[PDB]
This record gives C-alpha cells, sequence and structure tokens, in this order.
C-alpha cells in the first residue's frame, strides 16, 4: 500500500478497561497570536473566561511549525517533526491520528475552518464532518453574515461518546477562530467589546487600533468557545478522565513593519506569525501539564496526543510534550 508508516511499533500500555477511559477535545486553532493573550503579557483580557477556569494551564513559549494553515496543520499531526516535515508528502505518511485510530482510540474531526489538510484522508469518511454550512451546523443564524459558528461544533457530541462508551476518544474541533482578513465577521455581537472596529478589506487603511480591536474581539469569541468545550467535557467527568488541548496553527501580522496577514516563508517570517498560544485543561491529576514556560513547538503535539492515551512509539521517545 502507499502509506509510509512511522509507528507500527506503537502500543497502548494501559487499556481503557484497566483504568478510567479518557475523553479529549483538541481545539485546532486559527490565526491566534501568543502575544495577544494576557497570560503571555498582553495588556487586555482577551481570554477572560479561561482566566477563571481552575486547572487551565497556559504555555508561553510555543512556536508553530509554519505560517499557514496548509503548512502547519499536517505538521501538527506528523511524526516527522519540523526538521523532516515535507508538506508535499505529508498525506502519504502515517500520522498520529492514524496510529491512535488503529489502536482503538475513537477519532472524530469536526471542521468549521476549511478541511483537515489531508490529516483525516486515510481514515473512514464517516469520521470527518464539515461544520461550515448550515446543513450540518445548527448555529449559523446569529449574525448578518450567516456565518456558522465554532460553538455549533459542540452539538451532538454526546452521541459520539455514547456510541463509543467506555473507550478512549479524541475529538478534533478545527475552528474558524481568528481567520482573516475579515476579523470583524468572526464573532457575534455580544463579543464586540473593543471598539471601534476595522470592517474593510484594505487592512492597512484601517486605523491600527481598530484592526487590533476586531482581532481581539475575535479572540473573545474563541475564549468563549474553549470555555464551552470545557463545560461540555465536565458533563462526562464522572465516567471519563477528560482533557482539552488548544494550539493555534500560526499567528498573524497586524501591521508591524507594514506586514499583514500570514504565510511568509519560515526563514523570513516575523515572530508574530510563529508565536502561538497553547492551553491545556484536565479535570484531575491523571494528566499534569509541563512547566508553562517550557520552550515548545508544534512537534510537541504528537507526543502529547500519544501520552494522553498511554501510547508509546519509538519515533517520538524523548520528545517534549505539553504534559508530563
Ligand atoms: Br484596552
Ligand atoms: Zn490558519
Amino acid at each position: 500500500g502507499p502509506t509510509i508508516y512511522h509507528a507500527k511499533d506503537a502500543v497502548q500500555t494501559t487499556k481503557p478497561s484497566e483504568r478510567k477511559p479518557r475523553l479529549v477535545v483538541f481545539v485546532v486553532g486559527e490565526t491566534a497570536r501568543a502575544d495577544h493573550v494576557q497570560f503571555n503579557g498582553y495588556g487586555r483580557e482577551t481570554f477572560p473566561q479561561l482566566a477563571k477556569v481552575d486547572g487551565l494551564a497556559n504555555f508561553s513559549q510555543v512556536t508553530s511549525c509554519g505560517t499557514s494553515t496548509a503548512y502547519s496543520v499536517p505538521c501538527m499531526f506528523s511524526y516527522l517533526g519540523q526538521d523532516d516535515y515535507d508538506v508535499d508528502t505529508a498525506k502519504y505518511q502515517e500520522n498520529v491520528l492514524d496510529t491512535l485510530d488503529r489502536l482503538g482510540v475513537g477519532i472524530l474531526w469536526r471542521d468549521n475552518n476549511s478541511d483537515s489538510k489531508g490529516v483525516m484522508d486515510k481514515l473512514p469518511a464517516t469520521q470527518y464532518f464539515d461544520y461550515k454550512s448550515a446543513t450540518n451546523n445548527t448555529i449559523c443564524n446569529t449574525n448578518p453574515y450567516n456565518e456558522c459558528r465554532d460553538v455549533g461544533m459542540l452539538v451532538g457530541l454526546d452521541d459520539y461518546v455514547s456510541a463509543n462508551n467506555g473507550k478512549d476518544m479524541l475529538i478534533m474541533l478545527h475552528q474558524m477562530g481568528n481567520h482573516g482578513p475579515a476579523y470583524f465577521k468572526r464573532y457575534d455581537e455580544q463579543f464586540a467589546k473593543f471598539t471601534p472596529v476595522c470592517e474593510g478589506n484594505e487592512l492597512a487603511k484601517c486605523e491600527h487600533q481598530s484592526l487590533i480591536n476586531a482581532y481581539d474581539n475575535a479572540l473573545l469569541a474563541t475564549d468563549d468557545f474553549i470555555a464551552k468545550s470545557i463545560d461540555w467535557l465536565k458533563t462526562h467527568e464522572a465516567n471519563y478522565d477528560v482533557a482539552m488541548l488548544y494550539v493555534s496553527d500560526h499567528g498573524e501580522s497586524l501591521g508591524e513593519n507594514g506586514v499583514y496577514l500570514h504565510g511568509m516563508p519560515n526563514a523570513f517570517a516575523p515572530k508574530e506569525q510563529r508565536a502561538v498560544p497553547a492551553f491545556f485543561w484536565s479535570n484531575n491529576t491523571t494528566f499534569k501539564p509541563t512547566a508553562s514556560d517550557t520552550v515548545l513547538t508544534h512537534d510537541a503535539i504528537t507526543p502529547t496526543l500519544l501520552k494522553l492515551f498511554d501510547v508509546t512509539a519509538g519515533k517520538v521517545k524523548d520528545r517534549a510534550a505539553f504534559i508530563q
């Protein structure tokens, strides 16, 4: 077959029948910058709800694999690491979700962003769902753009847990997040807290503060979405050990030295396109976050996902992770 394997040696060292089963939501973020999170030194509370969640760990020194969704998302789930990663061949490689699925962890991917950028392609199509349209997402009529919202991806998840009751499960929610350039469209009116707001496509012609304000209002909506994802997990914490991982795919330039948007090649790109937020929450000490200021990259995601399910694989031994 065409697949290039990397973890045929992978084994789950404790089974869900020998301990509490585990239920994890991985929010795959979009366009959020580390330096616009107050936990990392920003001067506005852009994540006020997460700031009040007990057990929410922040990671202040995370760098993305790349500067675009197409480059970063496959690398986030890769075994190869940023040094060997090749965007053009990523789809042929066994990735961490392929491994976990083979080992019996339920894999679900809901997408309100674009698609999985090849990550889900080898797995059954019934495990991938497009949440960008109102035919699948029930929450698209809350704004004048008729734009489907990330919180719609929480609806019906209890069916998945019930269908896989007693097993380990990993649910990816690929959110619209801070996708630009129309940051002002990314949030409903209750999050229009920082004003005034850039509403034009020529971002350089907006007042800089108005551009920042639109971007930060979109972060408030993501704060809300992540908090609601934690609320959902808590409804299952009697029977499951639950956890939420959030990592953004890349950052965004907002006019520094006249640069806007993202996508600059890694060798040239400014720090704002690479420094990304990451958060981890869990309900108890089954999982323990790594020290908040540990220097980490997207290479830490695959080892984190394996460790969350007690899976060992030689390819990622000694790699740092977001949990101990
Ligand atoms: Br302010
Ligand atoms: Zn992106």
